[PDB]
């Protein structure tokens, strides 16, 4: 229910990417949640070539508003 | 993982009761979600005591950071 929706809509505005701290996060929908990663598209295909996964990590979220 | 926990704390920090705007809203722990309520205690007690269903509902939230 579309309150629940806009809550996730600035949950995700206000997080930039952990990293470069400006892009906003890489994200993915999985079934009936949404995924927001830690770090934009560009900074974590940069930490693989670097060798650093200390930015790695994910929380999720429901995308309804009943469970 | 905790800082799941922590955003969930600063959502429901952030919104006050919808009916009396002051108080914190009700809430209930049922299984791995947590229900957050659009009114406190008090004021839904109320809404029954006058017959207005207008500001009843909920929103459920994911108490881990991996679904
Ligand atoms: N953009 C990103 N920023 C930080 N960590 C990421 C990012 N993309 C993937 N990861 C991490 O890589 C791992 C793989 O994630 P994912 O592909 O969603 O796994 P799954 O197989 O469960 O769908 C996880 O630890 C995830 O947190
Ligand atoms: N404090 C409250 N504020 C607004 N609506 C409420 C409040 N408490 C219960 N409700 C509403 O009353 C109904 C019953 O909720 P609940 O007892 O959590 O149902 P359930 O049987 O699914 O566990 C729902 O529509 C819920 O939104
Ligand atoms: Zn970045
Ligand atoms: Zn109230």
């Amino acid at each position: 229910d579309d309150k629940k929706t806009n809550w996730l809509k600035r949950i995700y505005r206000v997080r930039p990417c952990v990293k470069c701290k400006v892009a906003p996060r890489n994200w993915k929908v999985k079934n009936k949640h949404l995924r927001i990663y830690n770090m934009c598209k560009t900074c974590f295909n940069n930490s693989i070539d670097i060798g650093d996964d200390t930015y790695h990590g994910h929380d999720d979220w429901l995308m309804y508003a009943d469970s």
